[PDB]
DNA sequence: ATGCATTTTTATTTTT
């Protein structure tokens, strides 16, 4: 019977969810890139600069 | 990050 408070809490709370897992795998793109460059970028000059 | 092009130093061949 109280369901527009449901609905209500939809219409309010979505956006930030959407935005903490936007963040979450932004966060994880970044770590993960900086692991694979070291994992292919070995002819061996590395100084990492990249990475950085 | 990976590589190529130019400059410099060197040991050897040759001329004087």
């Amino acid at each position: 019977d109280a369901l527009l408070n449901q609905f209500h809490d939809m219409k309010t709370n979505i956006d930030d969810d959407v935005d903490d897992i936007l963040q979450e795998n932004a966060k994880e793109y970044v770590v993960r890139a900086k692991l694979k460059a070291r994992e292919v970028m070995n002819k061996g000059y590395w100084t990492g600069n990249l990475s950085r």
